[PDB]
């Protein structure tokens, strides 16, 4: 019965992916962003210039007030609101109804985006990072507790506006080719993983693999970019600069600010390298790799000028809170969040990224010694 959930996600480039949900009795329809980087379910519940609609608690006969406040500060953006419970459904999802915690957003700063078409957020990670604390049961935990839906979900995010699939409760085999490769969920808070090797155009960055996971590595559908710790970011940019020195770019392009354009159809893809991230495997001394094409980390953006070229922003940026495997990493892979077995699976997506002479891939097995040393403590 998973076919009912194929293509249930929509989005705009750089603005996240969302699914349709209803809350309350009678049902109120809202678009909800899917975020594996947080654990709170929250919706606009008061007028805002960028909200087309919002949750109206006064109109739901099943609303219950929890008489407690809540606020969530993300990397970029924040909101505050009031906690309660209500009934929730997913029209293009499993045929069930759950009573869930809901944060009703009353005030916000740089959270809602002008004309994005979503009005709330579904944090899919674990209770340990929920606000105000880990006693607020996240939505997916409530879903599993109250229904027969199995404790796993999968995400197929398709690139550039954009679409995809969230399969709730299983794996849909028509959405990927080849084998799935699994990496352990290191700890149930974020979806935390361990990167054990990095290569650019086949050359090892040759750093202490602890640097790759300082101070953590997470899979985060709610962040656009690949975000790298300072030392790793500097090594990667230096290598991508050298591979592309045939041309030259403003230094603000490498900082993610300025865009770059070429005459339509003449983007020089061949001069940007491929990036391979090796992840810890399921058996002793075994890893596997995923390979990222430049069509993934050069995010296409609308040309604000009168010319009609192809324009892009550099979608790798610096972090001080660990590695973030964001949406441009997840695009073109089928990613399985297998919570029951504490693991995350990767395979080549049916909506994979195309190049002319190169292809995104998930390949294994590889042998990697001392993988346990790569985790940061
Ligand atoms: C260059 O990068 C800046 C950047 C770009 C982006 C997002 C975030 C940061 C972002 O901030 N996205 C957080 C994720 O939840 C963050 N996940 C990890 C995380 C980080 C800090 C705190 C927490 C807590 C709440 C658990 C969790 C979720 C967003 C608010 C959701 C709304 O934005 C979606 C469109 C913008 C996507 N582009």
């Amino acid at each position: 019965s998973f076919v009912e959930m194929v293509d249930n996600l929509r989005g705009k480039s750089g603005q996240g992916y969302y699914v349709e949900m209803t809350v309350g009795s009678p049902p109120q329809t809202l678009n909800i962003l899917v975020d594996t980087g947080s654990s709170n379910f929250a919706v606009g519940a008061a007028p805002h210039p960028f909200l087309h609609r919002y949750y109206q608690r006064q109109l739901s006969s099943t609303y219950r007030d929890l008489r407690k406040g809540v606020y969530v500060p993300y990397t970029q953006g924040k909101w505050e609101g009031e906690l309660g419970t209500d009934l929730v459904s997913i029209p293009h999802g499993p045929n069930v109804t759950v009573r869930a915690n809901i944060a009703a957003i009353t005030e916000s700063d740089k959270f809602f985006i002008n004309g994005s078409n979503w009005e709330g957020i579904l944090g899919l990670a674990y209770a340990e990072i929920a606000r105000p604390d880990d006693s607020l049961e996240p939505f997916f935990d409530s879903l599993v507790k109250q229904t027969h839906v199995p404790n796993l979900f999968s995400l197929q995010l398709c690139g550039a506006s954009v679409g995809g699939s969230m399969i709730i409760g299983g794996i849909d085999h028509s959405l990927y080719t080849g084998s799935l490769w699994y990496t352990p969920i290191r700890r149930e808070w974020y979806y935390e993983v361990i990167i054990v090797r990095v290569e650019i155009n086949g050359q090892d960055l040759k750093m202490d693999c602890k640097e790759y996971n300082y101070d953590k590595s997470i899979v985060d559908s709610g962040t656009t970019n690949l975000r790298l710790p300072k030392k790793v970011f500097e090594a990667a940019v230096k290598s991508i600069k050298a591979a592309s020195s045939t041309e030259k770019f403003p230094d603000g392009f490498w900082l993610g600010e300025q865009l770059v354009c070429w005459q339509a159809g003449t983007t020089p893809w061949n001069i940007f390298p491929v990036i391979s991230l090796y992840l810890m495997g399921e058996v002793t001394n075994q890893s596997f790799r995923i390979t990222i094409l430049p069509q993934q980390y050069l995010r296409p953006v609308e040309d604000v000028a009168t010319s009609q070229d192809d324009c892009y922003k550099f979608a790798i940026s610096q972090s001080s809170t660990g590695t973030v495997m964001g949406a441009v990493i997840m695009e073109g892979f089928y990613v399985v969040f297998d919570r029951a077995r504490k693991r995350i699976g990767f395979a080549v997506s049916a909506c994979h990224v195309h190049d002319e002479f190169r292809t995104a891939a998930v390949e294994g097995p590889f042998v990697t010694l001392d993988m346990e040393d790569c985790g940061y403590n």
